[PDB]
């Protein structure tokens, strides 16, 4: 279903 | 900055 595997692009939410 | 690495969690939406 969709595209792809799971939410969005990587882990989290910004950087550090 | 925020935590982890991107946005979110895995790559795209949804699943294949
Ligand atoms: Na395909």
């Amino acid at each position: 279903v969709g595209a792809x595997a799971x939410v969005x692009w990587x882990w989290x939410w910004x950087w550090x």
